[PDB]
């Protein structure tokens, strides 16, 4: 079950399963911006990450003194969303808890995602609502993989991420053991002011989680390639770059994060887990982004 939206410039395909964007096409030349899910490198396209990003310590966590199991990448991506408010250029997907999610995460919730194509590209609005009486801690991320050109030898063809604004040098969360965090924030191999060259040398050591929350726009581009994209992500405190390690995948993921993978060690209380947001009963958090399609 899939839904398409479109306007004069663009078409998008979104799976009801995980409200997962799977395709985003420039109609003028039929260019595909989003990874096609070739299992040679990675069999997904752009999952939603909720209520956890990344891996959990010993695949579990705490709520105060109680322990629960948690799957890597959360579980929203594993269940269908209902479709509503469908027009030619926009659509809304909504997921609630189920008996399975309640075993991992004992909260009633609503996760709503609205996609809309505009002249600029694709707008995405998220609303996370705590439908429980208990205080609900969560993380929310989006994990799109974008097609990129490669050199004769399979290296990335001179792609950089350019960011703005930047009020201090670019920093990343330290990783160890991949893909968990080690707890530090550190300098990034090869960063030059607001420009980060995206190389296998950089990415082979695992995901690069930018710590600079002031960033409003992040552009993935190469001077040798016509198409680029820019992520408008002021609402998302962190931004992660990833490509399959020690492989020559023809994609780079640029992933808005409202949360962080666990710091290595013992299972973490989600009420104090770095990057988590705790919602009061009945409260909601809203986050927006845009993928500008150039
Ligand atoms: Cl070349
Ligand atoms: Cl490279």
């Amino acid at each position: 079950g899939m839904i398409t939206i479109e306007n004069s410039k663009f078409k998008a395909g979104i799976a009801e399963r995980g409200a997962e964007l799977q395709s985003l096409v420039n109609k003028a030349d039929n260019y595909e911006y989003v990874w096609t899910g070739d299992k040679t490198f990675w069999n997904r396209h752009a999952p939603i990450l909720f209520p956890s990003i990344g891996k959990s310590n010993q695949d579990q966590y705490r709520l105060g003194a109680k322990t629960y199991p948690m799957s890597q990448h959360g579980f929203a991506r594993d269940y269908d969303f209902d479709v509503s408010d469908k027009s030619d250029s926009a659509v809304t997907f909504t997921q609630h808890q189920n008996a399975e999610t309640l075993k991992k995460f004992p909260f009633e919730y609503t996760l709503a995602v609205t996609y809309m194509l505009t002249d600029g590209g694709l707008s995405v609005h998220y609303t996370v609502t705590n439908d429980d009486s208990k205080s609900m801690p969560f993380a929310l991320g989006f994990h799109p993989a974008f097609n990129v050109g490669l050199k004769a030898d399979g290296s990335f063809d001179d792609y950089d991420l350019t960011v703005e604004p930047l009020n201090s040098p670019l920093q990343r969360f330290g990783i160890g053991p991949v893909p968990f965090r080690n707890g530090d924030v550190e300098d990034i191999p090869g960063a030059e002011g607001n420009r980060l060259p995206l190389t296998h040398d950089l990415l082979d050591g695992g995901l690069v989680i930018l710590a600079n929350s002031e960033i409003a726009k992040a552009t993935l581009a190469s001077p040798h390639h016509d198409h680029s994209i820019t992520l408008d992500i002021s609402d998302f405190p962190y931004l992660t770059i990833w490509s399959p390690e020690h492989k020559k995948a023809p994609f780079i993921a640029v992933e808005p994060f409202d949360g962080l993978p666990d710091q290595a060690g013992e299972p973490t209380d989600w009420y104090t887990k770095l990057g988590n947001t705790t919602l009061s009963a009945g409260a909601n958090k809203q986050l927006a982004l845009k993928v500008e399609l150039h």
